[PDB]
């Protein structure tokens, strides 16, 4: 069908966060290995003009200023921090459009267009018409208490959802919705 976009999950692994060798809180502990989805909304037979809104959907304690080393942003920005429900650990979360040259967005916001950027000061702002919406997720771990040495589980998080948006009617009322998930794991504090 014309119409016949389906959502597809984008997930980021905690597996991949290094050893955190040990104070200040909030601090980032590390990063996760970024992500990418070129098909979080993919299989309508009409090309369409897209866009992806992020809500995110986890408490938010506060906010910390911080710049990825991965991605392209010089310039520091603020991040809201989500609670990850383990005591002591929140994440901040950045996303981008798929294609390398749009730039990482901060979530600091209740909600943002994660791509194109341009939606966030212009309703009417969309992708170039085609046949798929995708995305870049980053993560980072964020010390928001003291943390004891050793291993610790990370649950399987929901981070969020991304609304698929149209200037196409029929297919912006669908509001196809597509999970954003940190993939729990284990973590290790080493307190020297
Ligand atoms: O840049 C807009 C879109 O371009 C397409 O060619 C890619 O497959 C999508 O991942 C991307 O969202
Ligand atoms: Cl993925
Ligand atoms: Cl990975
Ligand atoms: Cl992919
Ligand atoms: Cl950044
Ligand atoms: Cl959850
Ligand atoms: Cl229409």
């Amino acid at each position: 069908g014309a119409n016949d976009y389906v959502p597809s999950p984008i997930t980021i692994n905690t597996s991949t966060l290094p050893v955190v060798v040990i104070h200040t809180y909030p601090r980032v502990i590390g990063e996760l290995t970024g992500t990418s989805n070129q098909y979080i909304f993919n299989g309508g037979s009409l090309i369409a003009l897209m866009r992806g809104k992020f809500t995110p959907t986890l408490p938010k304690i506060g906010k910390i200023t911080y710049n990825f080393r991965q991605g392209n942003n010089t310039q520091s920005s603020d991040f809201d921090i989500f609670d990850t429900g383990v005591p002591g650990l929140g994440i901040i979360i950045g996303m981008a459009g798929y294609w390398p040259a749009t730039p990482l967005v901060p979530i600091n916001s209740s909600s943002i267009y994660i791509d194109p950027v341009a939606a966030n000061t212009n309703p009417n702002a969309y992708n170039g018409a085609t046949g798929s919406f995708g995305a870049r997720l980053y993560v980072a771990f964020v010390a928001t208490g003291r943390l004891p040495n050793g291993y610790v589980t990370i649950p399987t998080k929901q981070l969020g959802h991304i609304l698929l948006e149209s200037n196409r009617a029929s297919l912006n009322n669908k509001r196809l919705t597509a999970p954003v998930m940190l993939n729990g794991g284990r973590i290790q504090v080493q307190s020297l």
